[PDB]
């Protein structure tokens, strides 16, 4: 099953390797979403000011 | 220390080898949940109009 | 590359061994605060009595 020459194989394949090696680093960023989301609360007290 | 014949063994336990090899995808799902909550925000409108 | 021998080297560094192999539960708990954020949009009726 998984062995250095199974995994070496994925190496000439370049494009599925780097997505792979990179979900790790972007689940961190889908962390700081949420907590961007909270300042609409304020927007809303703007909203009231609309014409 | 993970090796060939140490992975193959988790394949006669049937059910929790899943868990090992599906998250991954269940964590673009949680990716899906904070991009629903910004229609609250129109929401906000409608909920002051509650007669 | 990945190896029997290559995994067995990190346990002298022992730190990051702990942080490669404890982050996979934390998503899960990562998933919690955004539950939690929906009472924001509900404080928003709170903020229109404060006076």
């Amino acid at each position: 099953l998984l062995e250095l020459d199974k995994w070496a194989s994925l190496w000439n394949w370049f494009d599925i390797t780097n997505w792979l090696w990179y979900i790790r680093i972007f689940i961190i960023i889908v962390g700081s979403l949420i907590g961007l989301r909270i300042v609409f609360a304020v927007l809303s007290l703007v909203n009231r000011v609309r014409q």
